[PDB]
Parts: structure tokens; C-alpha cells; sequence
């Protein structure tokens, strides 16, 4: 059976960190739902790219649960995810069921806000380290991608392919990830 | 004065190759117009990401000319660009005025279709080489980014950051490109 991914898309999301994982996961045969935090309407990303979500979060939640929940970064995107009770509920449920949660750039700061994965080794964008580490609830890593059990984090737009391929590997295995990687012309 | 970029967005465009250059160019202070080939409506990209263009191509053309014209790849995107009389006119004008033209993945095959930049050293996605080289009108390169004068080409999603930063360097210089690069967390 096909794996399923929920990508939560908020105003101010970093559009590269949203699109690269969506695209790469689809290349891997994952069924991906791009879910609008605010509803079903188009979302203005951080650099003004406008993306039309597949569904509202409210609706995508009804079709849960998912094999992965993905949190893009972007400062204002991650803040919107951090402030959302709906995101809180989704992440708590995911953690409780031992499902994967993946977050990139400032995205992992939503894990802090929602008290998810405490004690994990994590990375973030360098600029988001201090926010993530407030209280010493995680251990910090400078690895480009950090997978600690079911908490998978990464650093920035430039690590988005690596992040996405790590998700693919976690869900579908090493061999699928390698097959998906080759046509991309990655260094 | 600020440089201006026209990114031509067709149905079936590779969304990573569209979004990474748009975002990176905006980070560089370039004024970017995402122009819908078919009109003003949202565009279904290759992996089903839906992007709302800033304008129709018809309208963006009236605000021309541009310091760069950018052609994303995607097989079906590049075919739509290749078949477009409007794209032909835009590229011929750009070439005649000695403005930069940048194309990635299958995107450079539109240069062939429109008889642009013949004699240039170019690259493409490996799978698009034979189409690009039909007639021996270009010389082929395996470099991740190839800049030959005002024809700038690149290979795939995994070379999109390098492609975008090369555009930035061409328009705004080495130092701006380096400054834009550092926060991205690129290898
Ligand atoms: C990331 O895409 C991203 O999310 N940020 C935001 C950030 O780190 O802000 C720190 C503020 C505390 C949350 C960012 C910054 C720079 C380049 C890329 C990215
Ligand atoms: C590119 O994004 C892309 O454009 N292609 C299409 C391609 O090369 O098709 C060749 C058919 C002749 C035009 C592609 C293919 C695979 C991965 C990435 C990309
Ligand atoms: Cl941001
Ligand atoms: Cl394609």
C-alpha cells in the first residue's frame, strides 16, 4: 500500500522547502496532501510564490492519519504553525502513534511550541537555533539532516533535497530513495 | 536600478525548477514576474503543485523588456514553451537586444525550437540531450551550469540553486550572489 504525507502549508512558508519535499515525495510514489492551514484558498509564501493547496487542513485531517507530517520553514510560516491548535493536535496524535514527523529550517520550532519529541537530537537553520534550544529541551546538531527515531529535521532551502530524500528513505527504503535521487542531478 | 526577471510558467513545468529560481532571484532583490503562458489562471505543474502566476504572459510582455528571461524545465512544460509563438517572439527579442536567457533541464530544448543561441555551449538534463542536439546546432556540456555569453543553461532540479545563483551573479554580481547563497545552507 502507498504511503501518505501531510504537508502543512501556512502563510509565510518557505516555498522551496514546501515544493521540493512535495515534488520529491510524489516522485517516490507517496500520496501527498498539501493542506492549507488557513483553509482551502491559495497561500502566499515567503518570497511571494502563491500555491494552491490540495485541501484545507480541516479536511485533510479527516482523511488522517498519515505516515509523515511535514512542516516547512519560513519564519512567518513556522510561527503560524507554532501558534496553531490544529497543528498541536495533529502532531500530538502523530507522535502518540509513533508516526514520522519531519521539519525543516524554522519548522522544527513548531515542535518546541507543541512540546513534541523532547529529548531528540535536532537541527534547524542556524538562525533558528536559539529559539529551538530555549529551555534545553533538545540536543542540537549541525548535521544537514538529523533523523532521531521519528523526529526528522533539517537546516534550510539548500538541504531540502537531502531532507526530502531522507523522508523517502524512512518511508519507502534506501533503494527507492536512490532511484528517485538519480534523475534529479544532485551533487 | 533593480533588475527584472520574466519566468515563463507553462502547464507541466517542473515546479522545483520554477520556484527555486523565483525565490532565489527575489532574495537577490530582482523584480520577478511569474508569467502564465496560458493566461492568468493557476498552473498545474509536473508533480501537481499548483502555482498562481503574477500575470499572464500577454500582460507581462507589455511591461518588457527584462534583464533575464527564464525557462523552467519539465518535459511537458518545455514542450509547451517550444510550441508557443509568444515565447518565440519574446526570446528572439531578448537575443536581439543582447539580454540574458536562462533555461534548465528540458527548458533549453525551447531554445532549439525557437532557433535561439545557435553555436552556444549548452547543457540540459541527460535525458534531453538527444533532443537538444538534433542537427548539431549547439555544443554539449556536462557542466552542472553552463554560461556561454547570454545563454545560460543547467541540468535538473538538483542544479536549480546553482542555476539560480548563476543568474544572480550575471545580473547583480559575484558579491550579491555570495551573500544570497550563505543563508541557504548549500553544500
Ligand atoms: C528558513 O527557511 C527559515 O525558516 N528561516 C527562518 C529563521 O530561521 O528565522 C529564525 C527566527 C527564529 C524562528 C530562514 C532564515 C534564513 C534562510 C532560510 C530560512
Ligand atoms: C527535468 O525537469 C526535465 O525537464 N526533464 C524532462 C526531460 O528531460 O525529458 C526529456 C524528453 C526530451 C525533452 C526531466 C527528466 C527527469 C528529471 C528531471 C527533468
Ligand atoms: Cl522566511
Ligand atoms: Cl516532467
Amino acid at each position: 500500500a502507498s504511503k501518505r504525507a501531510l504537508v502543512i502549508l501556512a502563510k509565510g512558508a518557505e516555498e522551496m522547502e514546501t515544493v521540493i519535499p512535495v515534488d520529491v515525495m510524489r516522485r517516490a510514489g507517496i500520496k501527498v496532501t498539501v493542506a492549507g492551514l488557513a483553509g482551502k484558498d491559495p497561500v502566499q509564501c515567503s518570497r511571494d510564490v502563491v500555491i494552491c493547496p490540495d485541501a484545507s487542513l480541516e479536511d485533510a485531517k479527516k482523511e488522517g492519519p498519515y505516515d509523515v507530517v511535514v512542516l516547512p520553514g519560513g519564519n512567518l510560516g513556522a510561527q503560524n504553525l507554532s501558534e496553531s491548535a490544529a497543528v498541536k493536535e495533529i502532531l500530538k496524535e502523530q507522535e502518540n502513534r509513533k508516526g514520522l514527523i519531519a521539519a525543516i529550517c524554522a519548522g522544527p520550532t513548531a515542535l518546541l511550541a507543541h512540546e513534541i519529541g523532547f529529548g531528540s537530537k535536532v537541527t534547524t537553520h542556524p538562525l533558528a537555533k536559539d529559539k529551538m534550544m530555549n529551555g534545553g529541551h533538545y540536543t542540537y546538531s549541525e548535521n544537514r539532516v538529523e533523523k532521531d527515531g521519528l523526529i526528522l529535521t533539517s537546516r534550510g532551502p539548500g538541504t531540502s533535497f537531502e531532507f526530502a530524500l531522507a523522508i523517502v528513505e524512512a518511508l519507502n527504503g534506501k533503494e527507492v530513495a536512490a532511484q528517485v535521487k538519480a534523475p534529479l542531478v544532485l551533487k
